[PDB]
């Protein structure tokens, strides 16, 4: 069986800075919490690219190896796949897009993230989803807060 699910997250910073940190293949750690470092090969922004990605110390899993499957720099839109690493996650796949939105009368950004993945041996449907679920709410968290914190610098 499988989970798929769907999270959404207002953040209040204009698009252009949050997809200037989501789009970064490369660099998920700049908002990713659990992620230490991560390293691309080539031209790093191509579909087909390969990231290796380093977990922070301490966790049952420490690497992961993900493919870049779509980089849409017009519709902001960024999808990936899992396809190695010492974690439980299989056919674990993901896209996020973000959206120009108004709320409270400022200019800010939608983000929306869709996954689905497999639910492994010992674990039920419900319990993969919760795992997902509050992963990924943790990393558009921390991607409002992270981008929020640029936004105030920014200004005078
Ligand atoms: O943010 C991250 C970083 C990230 C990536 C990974 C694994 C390398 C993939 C991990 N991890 C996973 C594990 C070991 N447990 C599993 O495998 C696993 C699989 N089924 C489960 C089903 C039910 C309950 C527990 C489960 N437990 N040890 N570490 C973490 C740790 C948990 C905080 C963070 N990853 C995502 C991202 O958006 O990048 C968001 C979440 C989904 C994957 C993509």
């Amino acid at each position: 069986s499988q989970c798929s699910s769907t999270l959404v997250k207002h953040i209040k910073a204009p698009l252009h800075l949050v997809w200037s940190i989501v789009r970064r293949f490369d660099e998920p750690q700049k908002y990713k919490p659990f992620i230490s470092r991560c390293v691309v090969q080539g031209k790093k922004l191509e579909v087909g690219s390969v990231r290796e990605v380093d977990l922070k110390s301490g966790l049952p899993a420490t690497k992961s190896t993900e493919v870049l499957e779509i980089l849409d720099d017009n519709e902001h839109i960024l999808g990936i796949r899992i396809v190695g690493g010492d974690h439980r996650l299989k056919n674990y796949s993901s896209t996020i897009s973000l959206h120009s939105e108004t709320i409270d009368g400022k200019t800010g950004t939608l983000a929306i993230e869709s996954f689905v993945v497999d639910v492994p041996e010992g674990n039920t449907k419900e319990e993969t989803c919760f795992f997902v679920e509050a992963l990924i709410q943790c990393n558009l968290n921390s991607l409002a807060d992270v981008t929020e914190r640029l936004q105030a610098e920014s200004m005078e």
